[PDB]
């Protein structure tokens, strides 16, 4: 093995770095893992398959055009370069190495495809078709779509896309499960809270946020409990950005935002799957939880959970660490069957007013086939009315004492629609024992005299025994 010779590899600071402050990818490459035999697909605005840094790894089997209903995902060219995004992301995962062009992908011997699906009317059906493309050929899908990041919207996948996620993790990859890697959002300026985005807030998506070069939470970041982990992206004008393949056969040094983080995660996950091709979609999430690193990341909300792991709403479990992922993968015992324990918490509706606390001691399906002693994801499915949605903050405390923020104040959100059986998800209690007293807190963070009612609280616990 030799370090890549590509002309912009030194500029790929999140990989080539020798300041400790990187994704630890060289360590995986040096162990011999570069993505061989793994297939990744970018679900976005298309892919420039003839790009000099992509063509060598391009895989028609991983690509389709859902907008035009044909096999060729080539993007449309416009003056504003609207359809540059998929090509940028594809390069992050799998740009060719050692070919004197631009930089390299994290998984530079992986095969890369794209689905052209954003350049047209994006319906539920379009989404489902993209998520379900060739599920026994493609291992890993990477995407960043979701509701407008205006800090006012609550929305997620409709029925067909939800069913495709489920079919994907259930039946995809010969039963091991499609790995759906997701960006958590770019609505930071608008105080958006990513549990209001049902794509990233899903248990089926392995969700990723960003850190700046100097290890800070970028302006565009959204915090939420559903995020699992972090990769580097852009920041302020003194901090470097993402260097990758661009539209028109170019090399950009200015790829930005959380949408640039998901593809780096996708690449790391490809290296990890190469290291253990029998990892299931849940195994992969477990690896990310166990091996991600808080160390060099600055946040004001780091907290240690019931099993001793540091976790943040901006960063999840911290920065992905490819070396550690590959290492743990090689020793990993695949997890037991997923259990789901559904607990109806409320016996009557509760007035919210200025503040509401709901406490309930649960057995987590003790005595039954869905008894859970080792949590993975938890959801609080809430139905409530409120006069000004964004003034609410909502927290969930596990019996072991871990406080998850389910919803932070979203000052721009003046909706009077409340939440209709909305599943807020947290990863922060992973591996805890969910038996005992859970506490739900709903608070009016404004000085306004606000009012509403909580009419349903379903606690949904996932995990093993
Ligand atoms: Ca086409
Ligand atoms: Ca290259
Ligand atoms: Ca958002
Ligand atoms: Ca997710």
């Amino acid at each position: 093995y030799q370090e890549p010779t590509d002309p912009k590899f030194p500029q790929q600071w999140y990989l080539s770095g020798v300041t400790q402050r990187d994704l630890n990818v060289k360590a995986a490459w040096a162990q011999g893992y570069t993505g061989h035999g793994i297939v990744v697909s970018i679900l976005d605005d298309g892919i420039e398959k003839n790009h000099p840094d992509l063509a060598g790894n391009y895989d028609p089997g991983a690509s389709f055009d859902v907008n035009d209903q044909d096999p060729d995902p080539q993007p449309r060219y416009t003056q504003m370069n609207d359809n540059r995004h998929g090509t940028r992301c594809a390069g992050e995962v799998a740009a060719v190495a050692n070919n004197g062009v631009c930089g390299v992908g994290v998984a530079y011997n992986a095969r890369i495809g794209g689905v052209r699906m954003l350049d047209g009317e994006v319906t539920d059906a379009v989404e489902a078709r993209s998520l379900g493309l060739n599920p026994n050929h493609i291992h890993i899908y990477s995407a960043s779509w979701g509701p407008e990041d205006d800090g006012k919207t609550v929305d997620g996948p409709a029925r067909l896309a939800e069913e495709a996620f489920f079919r994907g993790v259930s039946q995809g990859r010969g039963g091991l499960g499609s790995i759906f890697v997701w960006a958590s959002g770019n609505g930071g300026r608008e105080h958006d809270s990513c549990n209001c985005d049902g794509y990233t807030n899903s248990i089926y998506t392995l969700s990723i946020s960003s850190a700046t070069q100097f290890g800070n939470v970028p302006w565009y970041s959204e915090a939420c409990s559903s995020t699992l982990a972090t990769t580097y992206s852009s920041g302020n004008q003194n901090e470097k950005q993402i260097v990758t393949t661009d539209l028109r056969q170019k090399c950009t040094e200015s790829h930005t935002g959380t949408s640039a983080s998901a593809p780096l995660a996708a690449g790391i996950i490809a290296l990890t799957l190469e290291a253990n091709k029998d990892l299931t979609w849940r195994d992969m999430q477990h690896l990310v939880v166990q091996t991600s690193k808080p160390a060099h990341l600055n946040a004001n909300d780091w907290a240690t959970n019931g099993v001793g792991r540091k976790v943040s709403h901006s960063y999840g479990y911290g920065l992905l660490d490819a070396g550690a992922m590959v290492a743990l993968a090689q020793d990993w015992t695949t997890v037991a069957p997923q259990r789901k324990c559904i607990i109806d918490i409320l016996t009557e509706p509760k007035d919210i007013g200025k503040r509401l606390e709901v406490r309930k001691t649960v057995t987590a399906c003790l005595g039954e086939p869905n008894h859970i002693t080792r949590l993975e994801h938890a959801q609080a499915r809430l139905t409530l009315s409120y006069n000004r949605r964004g003034d609410l903050a909502i927290h969930l405390v596990s019996p072991m004492g871990t406080r998850s923020t389910l919803l932070a104040a979203r000052p721009h959100d003046y909706s009077a629609d409340g939440f209709n059986d909305w599943a807020f998800m947290t990863t922060h209690s992973w591996d805890e024992d969910p038996s005992g007293e859970w506490v739900l807190e709903i608070e009016n963070t404004s000085e306004a005299n606000n009012y509403g009612t909580l009419t349903k609280f379903t606690l949904v616990l996932y995990g093993t025994a």
